[PDB]
């Protein structure tokens, strides 16, 4: 089950969807007219819409009075203490990949299916074009759409628990330090190696084309159960990225004979510091992120590779 | 798995073991005789390829000939080994185990690989104190790794091969670039221009695929690999695809020269414009017995053979 | 000096050029009309034009009688029989990169400047577009053009055969399906033994060639260097290396090696090297002058952007 | 000329060396005994020695009164005075030496104590004979190229670096967007962590960690290597030593960038700042044990394990 109503690779609703969360790219200019159009349309079939509190306080949305008549029907949440985990049937994302990551931040448990929309530039996780969006949204609502069960990593930080869920990767690297970083990595309680360099890009398949790909990791389809381990410019000619089964335990610590501390980041945010007495535990989460695909998983993955990463051009 | 054969359960006590020896070798004779004499003091039937018994260096010794007469002989010509062997012991190195996969095109009994000197990624058992190890495996206290294999069909205008490490399409005598098209689920995913591609198993991730820049994949990860051989494109990163897909490699219509297909570094065939290669994930894996557990053996192989992250 | 008259980076003619060599891409169809146009234009300034004998015996070169009056004024030469050597002031190439390689094959010593043309192919070493070729060829004839002196490798095979290679010389394994073990000496010292498909020891101008496919870095043709890059080694550490151009390389088969090896010179005639054979590689004293449209750096980076799509988006 | 007296690839002194500078790897307890032994030996041929002031300030250097008498003959300092340099500690010491000599650099005899090291080929065992042979003038050197870097702020600041210059991101977690120009021509913009524009000596450094090839220090070139670029086709490149590189921030760039010289003091560059990199005319001569190429391959074999088994 994914959300209060949606469940499952096709998508089934059982109960008709009535609550939708639209997530905007925060400070942007080209995403005002499409956001207004989408919100106006989504409430023409009497369907509850949710909007971040920080979006309605924007000066460029309160100034317009034509949209203000229909804006009052927003089930606003302030994100300070509101748990919208059990209140959303499916999500529409506007702006790019960074929006989808934020969509995974708000749902640390089961997450409803998402429908990412790309409006400008190119997105690897955003397959839907905003043109003719009415028909696509209607088809998604009816229940004729395929999804991919994108894996996520459950990460726990023990300081001498924080319980984060990450989508692309968790990065353990160096911050202001300009020297080598020595980090010990354990798999199932056994020391497998010590990385001596900028850091590691332990990731998910859907993060294989992310920052992991920049460091030399291979392209991994999101339909395989696997966990990547990829360095960041290691000071060793023979440390290639490795792929491990999804059902294993990963642990990451600072080696006892190490100078400087380490810095851990989750999808580019929540950048905190780990010292000698801290530990990071990584597993494969039981709550995947279903993202609706326009036609099918493999074709969308390969077209994203072709357009975004220019994989095998000429 | 076999007639009677993640832990290993025997159900029926093993009695028919096949010992595969590395041909054209001299350091393996004494361990081969020792292992064969030991395996036939528990009244357990052993199998040896016919070409091994006709070796001049093994017929010249009459001490081994007394126990040699109890061998069960197959010649690979018409005496194809079948669901009659429930335990395999391999001597010599990695290429021996590959041969073990060549002999069994269907379900394969569990295999024991011995590294008699040198180093082998797929050979984790040291020959020292082999009596206790073989006894423990015969009893039924041993973990196994189900290595996946690729089912390959060659259609010429069927061959039905099973491969362990990879299938390599490349160029032979040709010195020009090679253009071959690849289909995934009946869809043009790419055309590769260069030497070729090394579509492989996780077991082949550390093989010739690793030579071309492919990543390291544990044999417990259910996926198929696609890595090039020096492509004339900076962007063609090796890719990993689900095990349930079907790959179809052909020659592009606007392609000069023919292509050459090799299965686990073995018999090479030539494919022309009208030929196709279909690759899927086989339903008959290769159970390889591990000394202690899969992960530690894999990482020891990485550290000892490939020198993965030394110093 | 580069040829009988051309000399030197700007090109100085000293004596007015009168002998020109046009090299065609052999079996092709889209190149006949540009070849005919260039040949007709070249002899309206009273330029002696040299053409390969096999080109003039093509079926679609005498079937047209309009061009018949032109073929009578070609100084025909034949491969392996007549050595053109020091008789050509500068060369014009048509068809693509390989033609330039063939241009290096005909001149084992000093070679005249080459004005490469790309026709229906993009090409890394072919920077001239055939459009408005009259002004370009006139400007080159006058003597206002920049030149990139591409280094070449001098290779001797001892079994006393000598070759000059432009892109690289490749020592690899052919019909063998097993690993190839070959030993490399630098200045008489064992620096490495490689266990894999082979090595792509190359010139800078061959860096973007088959060397690049194997993971080599992009090497500008104005740096004096010799590359050594492998072909899929069975080792994660054997990163490609760059050595000074003034060194001696000597490649052999290791004593404990199975099978023989195969040596190829610029993707051409392949020889077999056994245990008793040796390959000696140095930097030649006869570079290949290649005329450039604007200047070496911008042309190199444009070739990287168009051909190899270096850093797109 | 390299220093007041040393000149040149063989090394010729012309005038007998008399002033030598010893550089110690800061606080390293393993180097105290070699430092004392070397300083005692160097002042038995009546040869002037130079030491950093902070080395004598070490609490565990005046406690031993045996070395105090030897200590009192140090020409301590807190150019044009040092004939050649002896380095103890490892690779990072040599870089520090290049920091002290922004102009002509005297030859350096690097020693590896407690570390293996790439640029430190001399073993401390039997150091008497090695130092004597160096003093006599029977030794070969390699002329390691350096990069001259000028930072222009919209305040000129010159620098000479030995390994590389790194233009990366600091605390920022987003991609860094920086434009690079060669001879006034925009060659590319890089979309990632940064660039590792380097020397051949730095080819085995942090540049090698990002996928750059090894270049022998006798090959004149300037390397450009990314740091995990967000592109599959940005292969590292080399350029002739005679070119001029100019790195800036693109006009449509978020966040700033940080420039680091050999792993030292980090500066911040805004949109109005520029970095100009050329090949310096003052190389760093480092004396070799036997010959350049064999020492380079020895360092590749035991430091980076290049092509093992
Ligand atoms: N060197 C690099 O390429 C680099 C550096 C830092 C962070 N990252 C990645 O950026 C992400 C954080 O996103 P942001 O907050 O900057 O938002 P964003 O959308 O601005 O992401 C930045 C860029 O990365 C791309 N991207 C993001 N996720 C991707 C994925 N899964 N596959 C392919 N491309 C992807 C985006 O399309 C965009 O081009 C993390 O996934 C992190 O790994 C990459
Ligand atoms: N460039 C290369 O690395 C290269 C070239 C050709 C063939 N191969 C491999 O050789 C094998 C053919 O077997 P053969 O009997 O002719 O050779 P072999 O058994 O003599 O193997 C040759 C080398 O490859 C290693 N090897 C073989 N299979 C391996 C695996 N699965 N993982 C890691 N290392 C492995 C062996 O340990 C040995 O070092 C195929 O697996 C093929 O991929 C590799
Ligand atoms: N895997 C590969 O990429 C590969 C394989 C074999 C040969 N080659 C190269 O092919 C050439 C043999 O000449 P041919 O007449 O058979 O080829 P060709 O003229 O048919 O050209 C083949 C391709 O290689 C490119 N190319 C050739 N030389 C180049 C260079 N110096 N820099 C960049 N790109 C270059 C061409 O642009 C074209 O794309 C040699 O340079 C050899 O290195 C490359
Ligand atoms: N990811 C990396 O590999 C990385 C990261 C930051 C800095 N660095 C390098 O560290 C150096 C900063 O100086 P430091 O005071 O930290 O010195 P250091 O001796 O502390 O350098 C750290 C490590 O780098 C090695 N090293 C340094 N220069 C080298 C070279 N030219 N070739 C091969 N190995 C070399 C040293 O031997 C040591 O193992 C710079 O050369 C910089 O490029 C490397």
């Amino acid at each position: 089950t994914f959300g209060p109503k949606a469940t499952v690779v096709r998508l089934t609703w059982n109960k008709s969807p009535k609550s939708v969360l639209v997530i905007k790219k925060m400070r942007d200019a080209s995403l005002l007219q499409p956001f207004k159009e989408l919100c106006t349309h989504l409430m023409e079939e009497n369907m509850i819409v949710y909007v971040e509190k920080k979006v309605l306080e924007d000066p460029a949305i309160a100034s317009d009075e034509s949209f203000g008549a229909v804006k009052k029907k927003f089930t606003t949440f302030r994100e300070d203490y509101d748990d919208i985990s059990n209140q959303i049937d499916f999500i529409i994302c506007l702006g790019g990949d960074g929006t989808l990551l934020y969509a995974s931040s708000l749902f640390q448990g089961s997450v409803p299916p998402v429908m990412a929309f790309h409006l400008g530039s190119l997105g690897f996780l955003t397959p839907f074009s905003f043109e003719n969006f009415q028909s696509q949204v209607t088809q998604v609502i009816e229940g004729n759409a395929a999804v991919v069960l994108r894996s996520r990593l459950k990460v726990r930080v023990v300081k001498e628990a924080m319980q984060y869920q990450v989508l692309n990767e968790v990065v353990i690297d160096r911050g202001p330090s300009s020297y080598l970083s020595n980090v010990d990595v354990y798999l199932d309680g056994h020391l497998i190696t010590t990385v001596q360099g900028d850091g590691v890009i332990v990731s998910t398949p859907t993060g294989s084309t992310a920052y992991a790909a920049a460091a030399g990791a291979s392209m991994i389809h999101p339909n395989v159960p696997a966990i990547m381990i990829t360095p960041i410019c290691p000071h060793s000619l023979s440390f290639r990225p490795i792929v491990v089964p999804a059902g294993v335990e990963l642990k990451i610590m600072l080696s006892p004979e190490a100078r400087n501390t380490a810095w851990v980041s989750f999808d580019g945010r929540k950048r905190q510091e780990i010292r000698h007495g801290d530990s990071i535990s990584i597993t494969t989460s039981t709550y995947p992120l279903p993202s609706i695909c326009v036609r099918d998983p493999v074709s969308d993955w390969f077209e994203s590779l072709a357009q975004c990463l220019h994989w095998n051009v000429r």
